[PDB]
């Protein structure tokens, strides 16, 4: 927590040089009442690399280290103190190689807090404005010298380098000399490239913007276009469509057994233990068993979703499996579907007299709303029951 | 159904303010014979938030609620009644924060009726025109004052703010003062950003436009480029290609067992019951069985597709499985493939003397057109037959 | 084959109207020595709809039929014969609704011959040029009338409507009147929209251009970045990389068992019969078996790929499975890897004394180049051998 | 290694013609003191096609060969020696068809060293600059003839053809004649097309730029948005999130059993042998077994990842499986979780008294950091142990 303020300070220092250096190459009337900030920022840039090594790499010559090395040394201040000429002063731009280090720091200190496409887009907008400043300083540099206030002759140059980079091109102020025209051609290429990069990053940002909502929309029309071929009845097709509308608006389209298959075994055990915690210590058949038994029955529960009105259990069937209610409600009717016995709710269960006995179903269990209930098969229970002899004697 | 007309009314009210307010900031000669519409619309905006709470959230200070709160209060009408000056009148634009609420309402009331990329594109076109109006009003505001009809001095400003935002840039009318030039730079940035967003949304809209037809086109060339490596004969390769052309033009490329695996168990049971309804109550071996038997044989049927001329059953083979015709036709030939016994059609079946007996095939069953027929294996039938003793005695 | 020439004729007729009608709205000095082509093309458009019904739909009021219906009737020729004025002549553009029918015909008569993105891009380029003609005619229409040759006053208008639609915007010739300026604003919107559609279709065309070569490139770096974490030796890692280079440059990256799983059972049987045809009728253990036996052993062969130098069979091992060579070569060495017994090639086999006997390996079988050989497990052979009693007696 | 220098020489020769030929069509005052380079380069182009056949195709009339054939012959030098006129000289551009051969050579000699989208983008930038030269030569050609230095009248033409292709369009220098205007329209179309191709390739380049980091970011929010529906506790949810942060920052998001399933059987055996090499020759139960035994136990090990504090083995449980530590550390506690017995590290193992015996767990094994350990089930060990009788007698 005390290296992040140092990274913010280094970002401020390099942003300071990025605004100041091409502005003082044009005007040498600056730098003279402003040298102490150069002193402070140069000491900061030369002292960052020991703190770049220690407390940053443990917790000096590399192909991914030398921009910071070339940015560290005071290659500037010699130019502005000794009045080096125009084709030789330009090496004071070597401090601008520091921005690669700040890019590479910012693309990992907050890379998973925010979207990687959005971070790249914001970094590109920052570099484009910060480069439009330098291009405006260059255009202001190679103008014919005339008496003009230093605000207005910068304002026209910045207006020109925004008109050229965004490819609008009013053409109200144009090149005159050939040495202006070569500079104009090369920044037309750079402006078209930057605007292509911006359109590419926005196209990569809004393409993946709705993927969960588009994948579900494709999966819901694949089933519909298939069942229209099979000449299905429209009522059942409407029931399937309202099932998918439920499954989108509750758990966002994702199937249960394919989400918690991407967890390892102890975390999947922990999630299933947290889910079926207030349910499994209620049945009067698993009481008195060990903790070894509950962890093995709790990993073989299978989720199903019954719509409103679906017959879970018909009276008079064979019947094999027990059902644990998790979210919805359900009702229990008689064999003639008239006399309501009772109503069940979440945290309860039904069908427990099927794991131990070969009796046929004794009632009709109809769903009321969407249920989201789990089930346990008789074969799976007796398969993982064969290795526990004490409960194998308990159920007999 | 009576809240949707209220949402349409609120959209009309906020669109009314979005057109009117920057137009009356430039011309104070309006608002005076037009105050009653302000009264009606302000009452509507201040009375929407009780109906935003009740009958909308049940069926007041939140980070996703405060734009509607700041849009609700009559922060306007005080400016236009008391003649507040130019840098202070601009807070009458706070009503324009209402558009966030209308965006968030419209992106969920009709989000699955239409395409989410198309909805975002239409909303962006709406916001771009509705913002081009305000930018034209701003450009018309900071002009040098001269006698000019109020239609033409708006028409040139709207022509300018469309020439700048779409990045054409004729340059026939340009900035003159510095305070115009700063405004021109900032809306050049906004225009390049909006046009990047439009190109990005169109690129995300037409990329996923043919996905079902492109996925099948990739799957049909992956098989062809693989079988060209194996040095396959061109006749069988042409038969595979016409198989995939059939499977595209009938059920749109999708495989049967991977479409109805994305349904839950009761809906998959209901779909299979609707498909094999007029077929399974015709065989003279499953008649007299229970409803528990039919629901378990109907879930283990496996679809296959035979091309025109494919040998389904050769006379003299071992033979294990029964076949149920669903869509196409098929013919039955003798052992020498000469004397046609009969012809079968949809709704019928063949091979029923293989589930119960160890006799060899008694004829040759050749397909005629594309068949789309289901089959049932003998091992699967006898596996799910072992738990039903009465039909296990019936077949003996 | 004789309806395609009629579709080409209808495309020529509607392209004729699309070039001619806005050009003759500006110049009424045409149409008079050119009426017979109108007669022929109008008869063609009114006679296409019986051939649109018969021999096209079997092999009259619908929401996808009425553009052809409105294009069929001679709503034109009345305007140009009776000299209808300017705001009323424009309904002669209703013939231009025929292009929807030609679009919908061309997007299905050759939809799978070529790429669906490329077809949409070419159709959009056609519509953009064909609309730039009409927009040029409109700009030429609402000019101030002056004596000027009819080639040059069209050439400047077409130059303007290409400068505006491609968003270059030289600005050398501009609007003058307000009624020109409104037309300029609306086609600036249309030009920005069309150029957004072109960039979107090119971005959707070149994104999926290399998918087979990019998917393999991702799969080859996922394995490398994983095995670099496990601290693997660089020699084996180089051998894995040259394996993937082989598997790209021969069968284009695709795995064998996931390509021919997307075929149905009879076509998969036919492909496996064509592959293992000149191989399986060579072993002296399957000779004398039936055709029922070969079709069941041929569906359980499993492909493996051995690199140059990989030990297939080590002398002295347990050994269970037989190997069928398909593409590469292999060599057979002794127990001390010195005395070469023989060399094998494609179409041959080795390890046949493992299906019938519990003897240990008798030699060392080293690969020489990449082999691409199939294998058959002993358990699978004896599992599908248990149901054939005669070969079960033959092998004993 | 000595054909790559020849390909570089041919690329240099065709780049030489691509710069020189349209520049000498405008100025016939060249070519005369510069013919010997034409002689050398023409001999190179006519002698490349024998080395294109031999040592390139083995290691003459084809639809993918004839551009090189038409580029080979000296169709030039006759024009510049005999002073052919303007509409007939243009066939000297046929040498420019050589660039297709260089494109097709470069798109395969270094196609998997670098990114296929990046290669296409760099090739398009090369072709766009190399075509902007020729378009500038054409614009310079059809100018009104006036005395002007040959550097400046080229510099304005290149400035114009960069202003038009990047769609900026200052409009400072414009067409004058109609024959200039037709050329301007056709290169406006070409410039809009090229800039659409550049934006499309950048949009296809930066879309797939972070796929491994975006796929993991989607998989980590799918689990979180699902477990928020199940009303899970925030502490376990934080533990799941830090698990996924570990699994990203170590092995880049990929699951173990789905990476080395995309290898064939001998390479998967070799990778597992390299991983479990310094581990399996340490247990005092597998010592004295054969090499046939180790290769079969080493293919059935299953990876699991325990977080810091997860109970691997609880004292008093049933217990079945043995665990092999690979990367992390683990600690062994007593039944009351107080007295630390020992600490284990990588290369070691625990739980070996579970494969042979039906005793219950004798301690508590808690993880300390992230472990990355493999396990072997008792049922799998005894299943692959049943076919080896000597170790089946050794364990008793
Ligand atoms: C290259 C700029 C053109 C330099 C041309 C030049 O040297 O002109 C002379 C004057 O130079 C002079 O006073 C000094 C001329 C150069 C002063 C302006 C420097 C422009 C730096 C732009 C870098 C972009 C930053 C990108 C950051 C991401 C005369
Ligand atoms: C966001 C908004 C940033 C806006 C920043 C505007 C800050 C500049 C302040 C401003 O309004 O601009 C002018 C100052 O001229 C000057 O030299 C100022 C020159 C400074 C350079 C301004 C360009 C940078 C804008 C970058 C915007 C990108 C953000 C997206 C107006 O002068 P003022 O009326 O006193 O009369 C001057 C007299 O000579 C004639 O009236
Ligand atoms: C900011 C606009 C520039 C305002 C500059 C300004 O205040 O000029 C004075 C006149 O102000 C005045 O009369 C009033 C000047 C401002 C009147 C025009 C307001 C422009 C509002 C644009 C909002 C976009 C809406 C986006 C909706 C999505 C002098
Ligand atoms: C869709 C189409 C919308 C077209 C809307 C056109 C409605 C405007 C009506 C119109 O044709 O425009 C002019 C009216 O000038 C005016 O002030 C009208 C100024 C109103 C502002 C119009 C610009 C909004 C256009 C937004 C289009 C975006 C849609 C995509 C013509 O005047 P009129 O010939 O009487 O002679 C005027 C005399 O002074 C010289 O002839
Ligand atoms: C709308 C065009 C503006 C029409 C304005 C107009 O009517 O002007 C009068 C002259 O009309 C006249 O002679 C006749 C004026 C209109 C003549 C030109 C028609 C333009 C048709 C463009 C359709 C695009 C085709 C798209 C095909 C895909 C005066
Ligand atoms: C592809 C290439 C298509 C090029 C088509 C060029 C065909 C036009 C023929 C042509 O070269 O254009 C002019 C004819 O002017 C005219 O009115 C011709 C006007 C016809 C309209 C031409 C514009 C359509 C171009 C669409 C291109 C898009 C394709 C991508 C030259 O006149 P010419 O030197 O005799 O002297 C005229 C005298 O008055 C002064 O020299
Ligand atoms: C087509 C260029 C227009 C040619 C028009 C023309 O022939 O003009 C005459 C002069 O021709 C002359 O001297 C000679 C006129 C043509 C000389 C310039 C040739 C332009 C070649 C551009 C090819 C692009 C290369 C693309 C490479 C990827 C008069
Ligand atoms: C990368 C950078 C490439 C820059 C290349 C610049 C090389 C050209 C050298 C240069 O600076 O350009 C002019 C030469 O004019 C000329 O004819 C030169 C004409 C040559 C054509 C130059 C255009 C190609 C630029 C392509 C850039 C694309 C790369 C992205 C300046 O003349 P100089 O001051 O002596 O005074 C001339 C006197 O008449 C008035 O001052
Ligand atoms: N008969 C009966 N069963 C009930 C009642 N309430 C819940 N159930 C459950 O409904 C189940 C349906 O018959 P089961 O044999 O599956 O076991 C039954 C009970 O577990 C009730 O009031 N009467
Ligand atoms: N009891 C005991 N077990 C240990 C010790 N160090 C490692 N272990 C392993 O811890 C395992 C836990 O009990 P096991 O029966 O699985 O087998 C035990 C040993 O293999 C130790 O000091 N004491």
């Amino acid at each position: 927590t005390y290296t992040l303020v140092w990274k913010v300070w280094i970002l401020a220092v390099t942003l300071y040089y990025a605004i100041r250096i091409p502005l003082t190459l044009v005007f040498p009337s600056l730098f003279s009442p402003l040298l102490p900030l150069d002193i402070l920022a140069s000491l900061a840039l030369i002292a960052d690399i020991p703190l770049d090594l220690a407390f940053e790499s443990r917790r000096l010559l590399a192909p991914s280290r030398l921009p910071d090395l070339l940015a560290a040394l005071p290659l500037d201040l010699l130019v502005f103190a000794l009045h080096l000429p125009s084709p030789l002063s330009l090496l004071s731009l070597v401090r601008l190689l520091k921005l690669i280090s700040v890019q590479r720091s910012a693309t990992r200190i907050l890379s998973y807090r925010i979207n990687p496409a959005l971070l790249r887009l914001l970094s590109l907008v920052g570099f484009i404005l910060l480069a439009a400043h330098g291009i405006a300083c260059g255009w202001m540099s190679l103008q014919p010298p005339s008496e003009n206030p230093a605000g207005t002759r910068y304002l026209s140059a910045f207006y020109w380098t925004i008109t050229t980079l965004t490819t609008i091109g009013y053409g109200d102020i144009t090149p005159s000399t050939p040495t202006q025209t070569v500079y104009t051609i090369v920044i037309e290429l750079l402006g078209a490239a930057m605007y292509g990069l911006v359109i590419g990053n926005i196209a990569s940002l809004v393409s993946k913007l709705d993927a969960a909502k588009l994948l579900h929309r494709e999966r819901v029309e694949r089933v519909t276009a298939f069942l229209s071929y099979k000449r299905i009845s429209p009522e059942l097709q409407r029931r399937i469509i309202e099932y998918f509308d439920y499954l989108w608006e509750t758990r966002r389209g994702y199937e249960e057994r394919e989400v918690l298959k991407e967890l390892p075994h102890p975390l999947r055990l922990a999630v299933a233990m947290e889910i079926h915690g207030d349910v499994i210590e209620k049945v009067p058949l698993f009481k008195g068993a060990g903790e070894e038994f509950i962890r093995d029955i709790i990993l073989h529960l299978e989720p199903v979703i019954y719509g409103p009105g679906e017959y879970i259990i018909r009276a008079g069937e064979m019947g094999s499996d027990v059902y644990f209610i998790n979210r919805g409600s359900v009702e229990v009717l008689s064999a003639d579907e008239k006399t309501r016995y009772a109503i069940l709710s979440e945290g309860q269960f039904f069908g427990e007299m099927a794991l131990i006995l070969r009796a046929p179903r004794t009632a009709t269990v109809r769903a009321r709303a969407f249920c989201d209930l789990y089930r346990l098969d008789k074969e799976t229970f007796d398969r993982i029951l064969s290795r526990y002899p004490e409960i194998a004697a308990q159920i007999q």
